């Protein structure tokens, strides 16, 4: 078409290019044959160390950090250096690590985001990108995005407006879509929309990473959000999931009402909460969201969103329907069970969500497979290291 | 005839640029650099200066409870934003030296397998026999100037740490860059893995080396010969090979052999001799007297022990104009068996150090035993009884292995001792650290900038005299014989100029003709870690 | 469990961008693109349009004295600026087809080693046994849609050219892209090298293949089985495997076996059948008559001869509702031993047996023409000048408008020329050839003989399978393609003597063929791209690769 | 403070390796190299040596009908496999010099836009004012040793070809590599585009330059000053800047100005004087006599005529220890108005005045020959057939062995042919020409007249400057190069009539010239690679780039 394209060059990763790619880096788990074939001989010490031994070593060091924020920083650095090791470690130690990678330590990470800023994660779209949102998306090196987790940072947990530093939440949430729901991490895209912040402490902080101005509202905000949602559809198509999160309530409801008619969209604070509380049973975002779903039919949202996201992706759903939330709740209640078997739980939720998408005529991956549970499991990302040619 | 690696070059942009520690500026990339290199959106909107990034990193680093955690964060920084790492290190050298170098670097080697993070340096093992050149070809920097090589057999006073000895050459080269201005892209840390005799490491599931006992004799010699031939073939005649943390017999044999055919330096032998001699020249400028009027007694007669003693005798002969054999008579050493061959003078056989202190009556006492608490209250009180201002050097590293602490040296002598240590000590009197990092960066720079092809003993004398010339009344009043590390870049420039002048004078320099102002020339050659602006 | 290749991605700039034929625009990079991708100074100041670059290339190409030199310049262009190559090919298709396809491509295969330039395609040899999957992993495009594979044993009528047979699939795929709109990044030309029986090539110091005689039997079978299993493992169930230039027994065996397990077709058998049936339907629309009323006589009874005869009998059975066995009765073929007859049955190759009707033996084509009195004569012999003056005059005595197809390639192998067909029939023959012939001036008229080029069918058939997500080729898709092409042949081309529409409107023709093939895939329950779009012609067009330059960020 | 380009390095493999002309070996990659660099399957099975690739290339090249087609194939090879290009060029230098260099390179400049293929060199235009350093940063080789630059105002005898003048520095640098052993990665061809006064090019839709008239004065000066400052800033004090194909006055001004601040050579001015002086020293070695004993007469008193005359007078002053003014006394020149004499001084261009000796005015060359009775006659007029039968016969009457140099280029402009020189002197002329003539059969002998090709001198001169780390060019280095080239002319070439040794041994010749130039740099205190090696010939040879393929890890 007429729109500009990024010219991408592809080559075999070897040497430090391979060691510095978190998607391909195995660290000391590269075998002697892989080291010889990819020009790593001498760049690594002689020992070949399995994924399991690397997990053990990482957990031993992590437990020696005095502060939870230091465990969070070591986890983010791991995610951005050896992705497969990060996901396998997270899956195997989910109960111990969820408080570090997610709530509550992820909230403290957003408060201190500027001061602890390390390896770059996610994509930032600000007011300075007006008229250029598509151009910003073209810098993202993964073409086939399936799940976007987006925030404007206005309502981070119970911590309020954390502006551009709200990025820690979509980054944390997507790690859970991968670890708990098996969504491929290369298909995940955390986004922060920076329209300024009303947080005076952050506006005075020399380490703040966002636009140093008060929060845009009304038409200026609306125009950027409309350009963003149009750019996401133009570039990623009709099937991309846009998961809104940690937006202020009036905005969260307006965004959900508007974009749920034109895109595949859901708001975990409104809909995920309503779904998990209903599954449990069997006046804001949560209060009215839950009340509505009750009338229609640990309370952690991570029991529902990973399986729900997986169910939408595997069915090629183009819209989220309230009946999918009812199906996700019934599937969870049929299984609260612990987070130790979250992958099996997510497969059952994904199969129930996918079945509803087919029944409502909202699925595009046609015809539906006969066993949706086995199909969901076959689609789940496995963080076991690959063997290299 | 030899195979070559086909390298492809392209403009770094996007994540390729962000993941290259040599070019990554993090949030310091300007809006124009972000637009030009496809970073827009990959980074949050703020542009954050190198100075703000230093402040942020130091704030976080000070919150780590353990020194090893500070070391780990420093290694990760070196391997993510190297300019930031070097600028931070230079500006906070006094605070950070104990974390990036001695003593924490020793603990890093002990735990190296368990804390393994980003890959650093090059490993050459017994499995690479007949393929050493092929291994060097994998190193992505063609113009190597300084190689720091070890086999991990003598790590500080911690003994055999095998392949885990890599932490020392990695730390040493960070100091050649930060303190001496050697370009980091021209630095190559190497560990030679021939196995280890450390049974705990051989049993450790996290050990990173060959899980075998050390090779010795012909098998070892053949690998070392192939390694030294490969280094000359690939990097030429002017590459500096700095040997470090080798066991004593091996260290002396390697130095004797390769100093005739390559530009080589053994920091444990020669760097130590140079820094201690400078310390002695400075101490004599603070307390009075000459080198010839002194009586020397060493505890430990290995690399450091005989290394220092040999240079003391050399400087004494240049001043007195007398033969070196005569200058050796007033220098004594005590090994594990009691009171290497040029030092065995005619004397009654004594076993304990205390009995040697009473019989010899030294004015200078130097500890290089690698054994802790060997300088007892009795020995230090005897030194204070024999001399008005006894000169005591307790050099054994790490801190637990030190012969005595600074607190002990000043308390037992009633504040009369002239103290210097190998380990970093807190003020009591500001104890001087007889740190080799005062000499090797400037010495290394001096050899590189002059295009020296051989190290000569007179360059060690020139390096010692230039460091002593930097020790003024400003540091003497505090009780420190050495100038502080705060002005290490200026000190290194003076050392480099003195070493380069010596190379030209001896006909060993190849960068001809010599520049007129060698100090200004050394400074102009020093790597600056200020961020570059990008096209 | 299987090993994977670790691929690294980065923004192409400078010489990396200039040396990538997929992104290189040469002097068409704008000043803004040059600034953004570090090209400023690497190129002279002028910005030169794709249209000006086409003109400049065509000017230079017309100055080469030898057709092989035009072919070499075309291959070098394909491997330096592929968008320019495809746009130039589409715009100058009539002029360039003889250089990039038959006949020049036959000469290119004969001289392939001596003219070897930029690497094209993938070679899988006997030395790759047990490592075929590893070889496929070196191919830098993961989502392959169309594979054109050869072992080079039957190149045109030239026989065995071994590893140098690679010129054919490379040429065919450029036509799937230029004429059918298949994305070139989704095309994969493959040569399977099992050696060659060509003694001249084995003695040639410039030969590029294994310097051995052809492997046969078990060793060959095991490599082919490993190859077909590797293609399915790596590219999935929907990849199209188009077999080409295989010798006849092998071609029929490969087609019978792999058509049950993969999406396959053999262009020499099925593609030829489909274009020739379209030509016959067009000839009958031009001159009147039905398929059933005809009497057919073929010279040559191999891949093309029997493949075409089968599709004629099949189309006839659909039109008449009669059994296919009854429809084969007025179809006759002459091989190297003479007329194929019932008395010869025991010694015939199986593909010949359905055509062995009861009849006295006849040893020459002339005798077969006089005894059988065909209304349609088709040459697929590989032997030039076999449609003699006497044979063509007998056709013109037997028929008011004899239908004569001289399909053997390259040109020197044609059974007769267009000049001969029109002169020898006093301008009454309905003529078509495999080789391009110039217009013929006869009496006061100009005759433009149609070329029964497989490229009229395979690009659209390939696109139709891809866009519908077809998992199997069905014979009814070949009939749908033939009917779609014949529907494009009108009075506009008939008035000039051409039974085919010209290649100038090939993109539109391929869209109609693709839509008819895709409709057939949906109707037969063989399509996986569900649901079918309502307008399959508009859908086919929307899927076609456009070689217009992109604008770069 | 200045911005830097962030460069990323990685191991080349697959198509990245095949598309890099510096590393690409084509079919010469061994099976082990193919396995190690992910090429298995990307190439056909045969491993074909560098020698076989040279043979294959030469076979194809000889089949092109047009010389420009040979040139295009050569440029495409240079930009696909440079080691193959250089090894082929070295081995076939006599045959290929007329295609890669003069005269075909001039035709290439005239048609540069219409034949534009793979990008070569760097373009700096008026649009780059204030950004010249930024343009140099896009060049992917950091350690440039030799820059060949033009503004294309005077290409051979073809005039102003503007931006299309790039073909000359590209050709000249291929010769610094092939003939002199300068590493090609250290060579940088540059065209400065300030517009063109060529109306045919400004009207040509395929012109590649700024479509404007040529800038002059301050605008031109400011770009040239920024360019020369950028070259020093980025490449240092030791980079060689070789000016070429500039108009006479501009070339003079640029050489006078930048010779004081940079390492600067103008091949047209300085290389020409050096090669003709070498021819004269060799002619005198062949037939006997000294420079001082000769009487010189030139037809043409321009850049070449006066440049050569000055270098002859300079060498004569060194040999005799006499002032150069005394050495100019037996050197005479005839311009378009006749003999340059003292009485004409008021109307002469200042550069002609040192040659205006006292003498009666003479209007024809014939009268000048009869009156002056030269022993040496040199044609630098640009006017063909001005060395008439009468003139050549008079030279043979005056001298037993007349030395006749007909240096005007191309052969159509030559003052006389080799056939004419030998016939008109009964085989007694010592003849050389600027352009090649075929051997001459006269009496029972074969005469091979030598050519005053600048390519004999500049490769070795450039190498001599590079290897010694010279910071300035001195006129004595030109004398050392001439003496070194003449020393290579032996009885082996004299017996055939050639005063120059053949180009077949050019690598050895260049090593001797390089050693003599380097020795001169050390002697004059202009060399920085200190101390000088003891054997400068062996040192020059050890520095020469060898185009034999590397083995890959």
């Amino acid at each position: 078409e007429e729109l500009p394209v990024m010219p991408w060059a592809t080559s075999v990763a070897s040497g430090y290019t391979l060691l510095r790619d978190p998607r391909h880096n195995k660290g000391l788990a590269f075998t002697e044959r892989e080291r010889d074939a990819h020009y790593l001989r001498g760049l690594l010490p002689p020992a070949v160390v399995s994924q399991e031994l690397q997990i053990k070593k990482f957990m031993n060091n992590l437990r020696q950090y005095q502060l939870p924020i230091q465990c969070y920083m070591a986890m983010m650095n791991l995610q951005e250096t050896d992705e497969r090791l990060f996901y396998k470690l997270l899956i195997e130690n989910v109960v111990e690590l969820l408080p570090y990678v997610y709530t509550p330590t992820v909230g403290e990470a957003c408060q201190k985001y500027g001061s602890i800023f390390g390896r770059p994660q996610g994509l930032y779209v600000s007011l300075k990108d007006k008229g250029r949102v598509l151009e910003v998306l073209r810098n993202w090196p993964h073409r086939n995005v399936q799940v976007i987790c987006v925030t404007d940072g206005e309502r981070i947990l119970g911590l309020g407006d954390l502006g551009c530093q709200g990025m820690g939440i979509p980054v944390g949430k997507l790690a859970l879509y991968t670890a708990l729901g098996g969504v491929d991490p290369s298909a995940c895209l955390p986004i922060t929309i920076d329209v300024g912040t009303n947080n005076e402490k952050l506006l005075n902080d020399e380490f703040y990473i966002g636009l140093r101005q008060k929060r845009a509202r009304g038409e200026e905000y609306d125009e950027l959000m409309e350009e963003f949602m149009a750019a996401v559809k133009t570039f990623y198509g009709e099937k991309v999931l846009i998961q809104f999160e940690d937006f202020a309530n009036h905005n969260a409801f307006d965004l959900l009402e508007k974009y749920s008619k034109t895109h595949l969209v859901f708001n975990d604070d409104i809909q995920g909460t309503a779904s998990v509380v209903l599954a449990g049973l069997l006046a804001g975002e949560a209060g009215t969201g839950i009340a509505e779903l009750i009338a229609l039919e640990q309370s952690n949202n991570a029991y529902i969103f990973p399986g729900l996201g997986l169910g939408l992706v595997i069915s090629g759903a183009v819209r989220v329907h309230e009946d999918m939330l009812l199906a996700a709740s019934a599937a969870l209640a049929d299984q609260f069970p612990p987070f130790t078997n979250i992958r099996k739980i997510s497969a059952y939720i994904a199969a129930a969500v996918a079945a509803k998408a087919y029944e409502l005529g909202l699925a595009t991956r046609l015809p539906p497979p006969k066993d949706l549970v086995a199909y969901a499991e076959s689609c789940m990302y496995s963080p076991v290291y690959r063997n290299y040619q």
